[PDB]
DNA sequence: GTGATCAC
DNA sequence: GTGATCAC
């Protein structure tokens, strides 16, 4: 599935299967992707986030330490 | 400010 | 070793 976002402003999106780390930061999350390339930066509202990437965050919400 | 990062 | 980013 696909995840939609700001950086810069040229627009993006991104397959979630290419997003290496996931986080929470306040009522946002917070990811890293890339693969091909540098490792790309993004971010979106916590609520409007796609079932897929929340389950991704869940899994690292309870990754020990 | 907050996490985590990149890019300088 | 600090700013710039991101949604509030």
């Amino acid at each position: 599935v696909k995840v939609k976002f700001k950086y810069k402003g040229e627009e993006k999106e991104v397959d979630t299967s290419k997003i290496k780390k996931v986080w929470r930061v306040g009522k946002m999350v917070s990811f890293t992707y890339d693969d091909n390339g540098k490792t790309g930066r993004g971010a979106v509202s916590e609520k409007d986030a796609p079932k897929e990437l929340l389950d991704m965050l869940a899994r690292a919400e309870r990754e020990k330490k």
